[PDB]
C-alpha cells in the first residue's frame, strides 16, 4: 500500500536530510579553507570532499526510485522528493565529475591570483584587484591609465583560462543533458520554477529599458563635457573604462561629474566614515545593529569568532570577492569579506549579511528547504536594508551625513545616484546571463565566441571596451562570476523584487505614503520597524519550502514579479531627467560598436 509507504518516506526523508547537511559541512569546511587560503593542498582537499558528497548524491538520486513519491498525497514530500532528485553536477560520471572540480577551480585561482603592473613604475608588479586596480578604476581620471588598467586585467583574468572555459562549458552542458535538460541555461533556470521565466524577464526589461536609455544618454552627455570629443563620442557607446568600474556595471564612482546638480549636495560619506574612525568591525557590527533592530536575528558568536572580515597581511593568495557561508548546521555561519572603509563597501557588508539573516531563518528548516525561495530572493534580503541605508534620513541618523539640505535639486542628485547603481544594473545583468545562456545551448560557434559577448554588452549597456579587442581575447572570465561558475540572472531578479521588498517594508513601517510628499519612497528608512522585519520573518523563515509566489505572498499578500515597485521608486527622476536632456538636445541611443574585430 501507498499509505504505509508515504509514512516511511517522511522517516526516509528526516534521517537523508540530517545526512546531507552533515556531509554538505564537510564539503563546505574544505571549501571554506581553499577559498580563506588559496593552495595546491587546499585544492586537492575541496575537489576530494566534493566527488565524495557527489558520489553519494549519486546513490540518493537512484534511492529516490524506490519510491512511488510522484503517487504521494503530500506536496510537501513530493517537493523534497524532487528536489532530491536533481543531481547538477553529480550527475557526471567520476572522471568527468573530476575533471569539471579541477577546470573551475583553475578558473577561480586564476582570477584570485591576478596581479599587474603599476602604470608609472614596470618594477611594481603586486597590484591585485581588489583593492589596487579598483582604487584607480573607481579614482582616477586619467582615460589612458584607466586604459592601462582595463587591458592589463582583462587579458589575465579573461583571455588567460579560455581554453579552460571552453572545456568547462562542454562539462555543464554534459551534465544538464544527464539530468534531461537540453542545456545548463535550463538547468539554471529550473531554480525559478516557472515556464514563463524568460519572457517575464523580457517583458519587465522592456518597460525599464527606455529610462535606461535617458541615462544613457546624460552620462554621455556629460562624460564629453569631462573627457572631452576625442574621448567620448556623441552618438557612439559609452568607452566603458570611464565608468568608473571595471565592468561598468554601476556607474556611481563617478557621480561627482555626472550629477544633475553639481552645486548642491550629493552623498559620499566615505570621508566621513574614515573621519569617525570606522572598521571593519563596526561596520559588521553596525549591520547587525540593523537587523536587530527589525526585531530580527543577532548574528551568532560563531560568526564573530570564524568570520574573515580583513584582507590578511599575509603574502597569501585568497577570494577577495565577498561571500556569504552557511555550514549547515546550528548558529555556524560566516563572512568572507575583503572590506574597506567606504559607502560602496558599507552597502556591501548589509548585502553579506543579508544572506546570512536568511541561513539563520531558516536554519530549522530541513536540509533541501534550507535555500532560497528562488536565487533572486537571497540576493534581495540586504539590498532592501542597503536601499534605506542609503538614504538621506538613515545617514543622517548615524552621523555620515551633515548639514545637508533636502531641497527639489539634492533630492534629484540622489535619486540619480541610486539609478548609477540600480537601473544600470539591469542590463548588465541581464547580459551576464543571456551571453553564458547563448553558449550553453550552443547557438554561439567557438570562432565567434568573444565578439558575442561584446555584441551583448553593445545592444543592451551601450558600453564597449576601451580598446580593440578580437577572438584572440577572451573577456566574459574577467567577471569573477563568470570564472568562478555562479549564476547572475539572480541579480536581475534581485534589482526587481527588492524593489517590491522595500516598497511593502516602507508601507508596513509608515514610511511610505504615495498621496503625502513628506513621506517619499525614496527617503524610507526602515531601521527599527519590528512590522517591516515581521514580513521579513514571515517570507525567510520559509526558506524553499514552497515556490516562492508563496514566499511573496508571506511578505506582502503578493504572486507576481513585477517591474511596478522599481519604475514607482524612480518615477521622479524619469519626469526630471527626459524634460532635462529634451532641455539640453542630449542624443539618446548609439551605433553598432566598432571595438570588436571578427
Ligand atoms: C532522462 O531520460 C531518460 C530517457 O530518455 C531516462 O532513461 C530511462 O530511464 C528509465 C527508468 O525510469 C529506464 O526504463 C527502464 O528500462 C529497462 C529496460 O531498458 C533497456 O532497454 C532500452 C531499450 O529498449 C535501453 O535503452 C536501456 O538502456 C535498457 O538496456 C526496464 O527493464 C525497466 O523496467 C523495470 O522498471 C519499471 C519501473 O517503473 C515503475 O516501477 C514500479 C514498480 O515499483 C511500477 O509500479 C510503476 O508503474 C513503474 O512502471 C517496471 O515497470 C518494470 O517492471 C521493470 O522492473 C525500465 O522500464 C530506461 O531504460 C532509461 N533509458 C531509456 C533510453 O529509455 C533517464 O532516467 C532520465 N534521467 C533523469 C535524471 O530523469
Ligand atoms: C560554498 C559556499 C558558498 C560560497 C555559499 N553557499 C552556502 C550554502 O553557504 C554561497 O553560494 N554564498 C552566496 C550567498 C548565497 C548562499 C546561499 C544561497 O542559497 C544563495 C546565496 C554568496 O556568497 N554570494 C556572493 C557571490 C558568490 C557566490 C557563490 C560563490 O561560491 C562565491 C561567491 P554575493 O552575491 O554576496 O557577491
Ligand atoms: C594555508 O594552507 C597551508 C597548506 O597548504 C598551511 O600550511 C597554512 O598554514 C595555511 N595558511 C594559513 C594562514 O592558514
Ligand atoms: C519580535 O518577534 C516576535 C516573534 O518572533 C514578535 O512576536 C514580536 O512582536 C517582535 N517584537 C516586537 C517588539 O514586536
Ligand atoms: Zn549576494
Amino acid at each position: 500500500a501507498l499509505v504505509k509507504e508515504e509514512i516511511q518516506a517522511k522517516e526516509y526523508l528526516e534521517n537523508l536530510n540530517k545526512e546531507l547537511a552533515k556531509r554538505t559541512n564537510v564539503e563546505t569546511e574544505a571549501a571554506w579553507a581553499y577559498g580563506s587560503n588559496i593552495t595546491d593542498e587546499n585544492e586537492k582537499k575541496k575537489n576530494e570532499i566534493s566527488a565524495e558528497l557527489a558520489k553519494f548524491m549519486k546513490e540518493v538520486a537512484s534511492d529516490t526510485t524506490k519510491f512511488q513519491w510522484r503517487s504521494y498525497q503530500s506536496e510537501d514530500l513530493k517537493r523534497q522528493f524532487k528536489a532530491l532528485t536533481k543531481l547538477g553536477y553529480a550527475a557526471l560520471p567520476e572522471d568527468d565529475y573530476a575533471e569539471l572540480l579541477d577546470t573551475l577551480s583553475a578558473m577561480e585561482s586564476n582570477f584570485a591570483k591576478v596581479k599587474v603592473c603599476d602604470y608609472k613604475d614596470s618594477t611594481k608588479c603586486d597590484l591585485a584587484l581588489d583593492p589596487e586596480i579598483e582604487e584607480v578604476i573607481s579614482k582616477s581620471r586619467d582615460h589612458e591609465e584607466l586604459a592601462y588598467y582595463w587591458r592589463e586585467f582583462y587579458d589575465k583574468a579573461g583571455t588567460a583560462v579560455r581554453s579552460q572555459f571552453e572545456r568547462y562549458v562542454e562539462l555543464n552542458t554534459k551534465a544538464a543533458k544527464l539530468n534531461n535538460f537540453t542545456s545548463g541555461a535550463e538547468a539554471w533556470l529550473d531554480e525559478y520554477e516557472d515556464d514563463t521565466f524568460e519572457q517575464q524577464l523580457e517583458d519587465i526589461f522592456a518597460d525599464i529599458r527606455p529610462l535606461y536609455q535617458q541615462i544613457h544618454g546624460y552620462v554621455r552627455f556629460r562624460l564629453r563635457k569631462h573627457y572631452g570629443d576625442a574621448v567620448v563620442s556623441e552618438t557612439g557607446p559609452i568607452p566603458m573604462h570611464l565608468l568608473g568600474n571595471m565592468w561598468a556595471q554601476q556607474w556611481s564612482e563617478i557621480a561627482d561629474i555626472v550629477s544633475p546638480f553639481p552645486e548642491k549636495p550629493l552623498v559620499d560619506v566615505s570621508a566621513e566614515m574614515e573621519k569617525q574612525g570606522y572598521t571593519p568591525l563596526k561596520m559588521f557590527q553596525m549591520g547587525d545593529d540593523f537587523f536587530t533592530s527589525m526585531n530580527l536575528t543577532k548574528l551568532p558568536q560563531d560568526f564573530w569568532d570564524k568570520s574573515i572580515i580583513e584582507k590578511p597581511t599575509d603574502g597569501r593568495d585568497l577570494v577577495c570577492h565577498a561571500s556569504a557561508w552557511d555550514f549547515y548546521l546550528t548558529d555556524d555561519v560566516r563572512i568572507k569579506q575583503c572590506t574597506r572603509v567606504t559607502q560602496d563597501q558599507l552597502f556591501t557588508v548589509h548585502h553579506e549579511l543579508g544572506h546570512i539573516q536568511y541561513f539563520l531563518q531558516y536554519q530549522h528548516q530541513p536540509f533541501v528547504y534550507r535555500t532560497g525561495a528562488n536565487p533572486g530572493f537571497h540576493e534581495a534580503v540586504g539590498d532592501v536594508l542597503s536601499l534605506s541605508v542609503s538614504t538621506p534620513k538613515h545617514l543622517e541618523k548615524i552621523g555620515l551625513l551633515k548639514d545637508y539640505v533636502r531641497d527639489d535639486e539634492a533630492r534629484i542628485n540622489q535619486l540619480f545616484l541610486t539609478a548609477l547603481d540600480k537601473i544600470v544594473f539591469l542590463p548588465f545583468a541581464f547580459t551576464m546571463d543571456k551571453y553564458r545562456w547563448s553558449l550553453f545551448r550552443g547557438e554561439v560557434d567557438k570562432a565567434n565566441w568573444n565578439c558575442a559577448f561584446w555584441k551583448l554588452r553593445d545592444e543592451y549597456s551601450g558600453i564597449e571596451p576601451p580598446v580593440v579587442r578580437s577572438e584572440k581575447d577572451f573577456d566574459a572570465p574577467a567577471k569573477y562570476h563568470i570564472s568562478a561558475d555562479v549564476e547572475y540572472l539572480r541579480y536581475l531578479v534581485s534589482f526587481i523584487i527588492q524593489f517590491q521588498f522595500y516598497k511593502s517594508a516602507c508601507i508596513k513601517a509608515g514610511q511610505y505614503d504615495p498621496d503625502n510628499v513628506e513621506l517619499p519612497l525614496d527617503n524610507c528608512d526602515i531601521y527599527g520597524s519590528a512590522a517591516a522585519g515581521a514580513a521579513f520573518h514571515n517570507m525567510l523563515s520559509m526558506g524553499a519550502s514552497k515556490p516562492w509566489p508563496d514566499a511573496l505572498e508571506a511578505f506582502n499578500g503578493e504572486r507576481i514579479m513585477s517591474g511596478k515597485a522599481i519604475a514607482e521608486y524612480f518615477e521622479p527622476l524619469r519626469v526630471w531627467l527626459e524634460a532635462e536632456n529634451i532641455k539640453n538636445n542630449v542624443h539618446i541611443g548609439w551605433t553598432t560598436s566598432n571595438k570588436c574585430v571578427s
